[PDB]
């Protein structure tokens, strides 16, 4: 009820998808037919958000364009017989208002988020951040997360339990103490992509955050961490060490990391199987490919 | 036999992937991490082609750019010393030289091929066409098609047997007779996307063509067909009727149609399972997803 | 009559390099307004409802000028200029026709064939780097065509130093109307010696659809380019009637600095905001030059 | 000087509708854009980088300083060897570094964006506005001398007519120096009404600023036109006792930011062109005469 603007950092290089991402933004990759950024925009609308501050890069024009009307394209589609599609290409743009925020160089997720400071209304008390390459299903974890912030103030992040092998890929929470609800916990530290030996838990940060504006000040104090980037994680950890309250909402359901082929492909399968048109066939197709590989393997 | 130019029609709307394709060309979608265009480019270079005539559209600039140096991106990956990443994004340009050919409006695949006429060297004997959303594996069918052409002269296409389910999506051949070779059949007609009841065979046209320069002539005499588009198939069918010799090489191996989600997903799964980095985890993830779907469908 | 007007704008603009490295010469301001926009209202004035703009892959700006600037519009109101920027797009419907390589004016014009409606019987071409003032020659030209049928071009007298920059006519017969002559020849950029006259073609043509067939019969000429002049000449050589309407009024070649600069001065002097100051500024700059030359 | 900051992220409203897609900084002065003249000026002073403040809808600004593989090839085809070098000049002269200004919040704002782009080595913020020509080039060399001998901040002014005060930052003079061309300043006002102008000395777009403007730029409130004015920040620095001196340029100065200054600039350079010179003189004189008679 309080969130007006949601910050969607989409200015990365997407190295894990190269060469494809040389000119295609990972954020626009179709989960069946729909980009994760469009998925994120829809979730933000559901949250009541009225604007989307998209952090973008100079060589990623499509990100913002996806949310603008393309009369060239709509016209073409008219004279071809399909108004049905003109609607599909207007959905994102119509869902919410996209406000582009340029990030010249990909200095970090944290640095990206800091860029949106000037863009929020002075009247906004929280910074809602949604990573466009991360899906938390069913949608609504943000509604749960806001409830927790109302109750405890401070910042709140969404977490998922992860396998020992996936811990190095995420921001990992250091649990401080449990809470009235088993799915809400207070945290004592946050660490970005730790070696498996030095990971405080198996609780990993998904791309959902409801942060206290204090973050911006914490982001100006932080120095570069993992991979030489200015990490949102490190600023959250800063706030933690200062005494600011930071809780996690532990998500029980489906989570899809669209950020690399390993998570993206299964996401396409997942959504592909429930699709009214492709469902049946995909299943058959995939079962045969799985079998083909099993055979290959033994041989 | 001496192919110099290979025509790669990459100017369509990609309706099947909308809304993602609003700004992203389907030809650039990652099969794991590599666009189908880059794979076709590799298949063309393998054939000994030296140049790629990419029919592109005004709104699809990424297609050409994928084949040209990306200064700022290499400079960004350099700072970080992502050396392997720099080579990755140079690969396409190193494979073959891309020549853009604009098709202002998606008048059909036939029309697109027709725009390549002027681009070819006058010394060029055939019109080699490789559709960028269709993988025929392993690469080499084009070499076999050239042998067939050297022998019977005339025009040659590549066919794969397809289920009734896939019939209406492809160009289907009308068989005349079995020839000298088991894999080669002489064709007496071609129909674009027939209904199942109308399909003269189960042999569908793969996007691989070695056409006699006479198609240009033929392409100017056809009228719109399926979709109100100017179909290449319709021109070939025209030549056949005017007694031009047309043969098909029937591909026995794997074939992936990347042109739509139904075929793109499984291609991704198929290449993904063979991937050194993603293989194992994909296998488990997809098994789990299949199993979750089973339970859901019961529950 | 005219429904569509062909505006070739896919050239390289080498005379303005290095500026034209990214800027289309067709977009340079005549004070504040691009020549293409000036051609667009001349087109609209005539009746045309479509503008077939021949463009190049790297001149996205050309068409964009006739498209909406939502991004830019949202920035403007915030602080009477949004009026100004919506102008060109509201004057007429731009239809982009891509010409991948600049093979020639003649080649560029040929690309429009497939774009003109079937019921269309004239090929109206207006070069966007050439101003014929006041607007309306095309109304005149159209009259000459209603009478004589055939193809009509607009000319203006020019001088030896400036003869080699244009398409030059070979006069056949004077005529009734002092300003309408029949032509028996047309040569592109003839050396000073060769010019069959001093009557040069401006960028205004009303051509019979036959120009399309003629364009397929010619070979490269003057600059290794497929010259529209050459196809016109072929049509002449074969008995197709071709007449020129001679413009006695003002004309500006915005296609090169020597022509663009004076065009800016001309419109600038009549400017309600800038006129007075420009006048003073230029008069002093001239004076400084005069002095510099002697001194 | 290592980095010259060049603010080119403006709307260029004065040249609309043309500037809808064309950056005003790219308009040819005959055939050379102001940004290229400014780049040549920066190079002459020894700068190796140009930090260009650019806007999302002005890609050409930066493209102008990059190699056009597609255009160079097309020109090689027609064998135009000179032209290739012509389109390479800018790019060869200096390294362009883009800095994006999403919205045109002001010249001061724009300048602020270049902070994190300067090296620590660098003691000064050299700013050259690409729509203003101070001729002949070299005023910055002079301004440097002045800074060396007074420390602090240095601007370049030109005497201007009453008619033109409102278009510029106008200085309030405080005192003279050993040199008649150098004055210490006591205030700066952006675009004052005629009655309100404290001098007839206008700021040209040349600055050698102490690194303290960054700090000041964060502090000033928007000023004239709703913008964060660089002038207001320089004034703030004045108001807190920081030393600011102006080199008064006695020579030629061409304001290319609006049609009134741009047209005359083109005439002036055109009259000197070995190719267009003579013909322009004649064409212009003739046009003036027609206007007379009209
Ligand atoms: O300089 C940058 C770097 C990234 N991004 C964007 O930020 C998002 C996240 O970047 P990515 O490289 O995918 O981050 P991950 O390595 O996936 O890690 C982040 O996302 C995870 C949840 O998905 C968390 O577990 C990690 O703590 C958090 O750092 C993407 O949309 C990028 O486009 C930028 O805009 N600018
Ligand atoms: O006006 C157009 C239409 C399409 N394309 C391009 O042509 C290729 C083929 O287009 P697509 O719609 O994918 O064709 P399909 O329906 O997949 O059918 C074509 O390819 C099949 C094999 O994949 C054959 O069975 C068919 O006979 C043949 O028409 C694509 O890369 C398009 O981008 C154009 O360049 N211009
Ligand atoms: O391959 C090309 C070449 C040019 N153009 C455009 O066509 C128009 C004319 O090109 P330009 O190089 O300026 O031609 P000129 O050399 O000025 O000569 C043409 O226009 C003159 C009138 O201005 C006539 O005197 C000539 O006969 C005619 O050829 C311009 O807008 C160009 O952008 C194209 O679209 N494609
Ligand atoms: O939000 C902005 C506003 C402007 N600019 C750039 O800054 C330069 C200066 O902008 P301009 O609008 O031309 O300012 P003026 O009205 O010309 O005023 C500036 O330049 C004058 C001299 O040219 C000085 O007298 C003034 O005090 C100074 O404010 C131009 O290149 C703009 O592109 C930006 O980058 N961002
Ligand atoms: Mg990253
Ligand atoms: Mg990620
Ligand atoms: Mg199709
Ligand atoms: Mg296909
Ligand atoms: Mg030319
Ligand atoms: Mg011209
Ligand atoms: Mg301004
Ligand atoms: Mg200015």
């Amino acid at each position: 009820n309080a969130v007006k603007t949601v910050v969607v950092p989409a200015a990365g290089l997407g190295t894990r998808f190269l060469p494809a991402t040389k000119t295609v933004p990972k954020e626009l990759l179709p989960v069946v037919d729909t980009p994760g950024i469009e998925l994120i925009a829809a979730e933000a609308a559901e949250l009541g958000a009225t604007r989307l501050a998209i952090i973008t890069a100079p060589n990623k024009a499509g990100v913002l364009a996806h949310f603008e009307r393309s009369s060239e394209l709509e016209e073409t589609l008219m004279e071809r017989g399909k108004t049905d599609q003109v609607e599909i290409i207007r959905r994102a743009a119509d869902l919410i208002k996209a406000v582009p925020v340029t990030q010249d160089k990909p200095l970090g997720l944290g640095h990206a988020v800091g860029l949106a400071e000037s863009v929020l209304d002075d009247d906004e008390d929280v910074v809602a951040v949604m990573l466009p390459d991360d899906l938390v299903l069913p949608t609504g974890v943000m509604e749960r997360m806001a409830q927790v912030r109302a109750e405890f103030g401070g910042s709140v992040l969404c977490a998922v339990e992860v396998s020992e092998a996936d811990v190095s890929k995420y921001g990992i929470f250091e649990i401080e103490a449990d809470t009235k609800d088993s799915d809400v916990k207070k945290v004592k530290g946050m660490v970005e992509k730790p070696a498996i030996e030095d990971a405080p838990s198996r609780l990993a940060a998904t791309g959902r955050y409801l942060l206290d504006r204090k973050i911006f000040d914490a982001l100006r104090r932080i120095t570069p961490g993992a991979g030489g980037e200015l990490q949102l994680t490190d600023a959250i950890d800063l706030l933690i060490d200062e005494g600011h309250p930071v809780h996690i909402v532990i998500h029980q359901g489906k989570r899809h990391d669209l950020g690399n082929p390993g998570g993206y492909i299964p996401a396409c399968v997942d959504f592909g199987l429930s699709h009214p048109v492709y469902g049946a066939q995909l299943k058959d197709a995939i079962k045969q490919i799985l079998a083909e590989h099993e055979a290959a393997e033994r041989i």
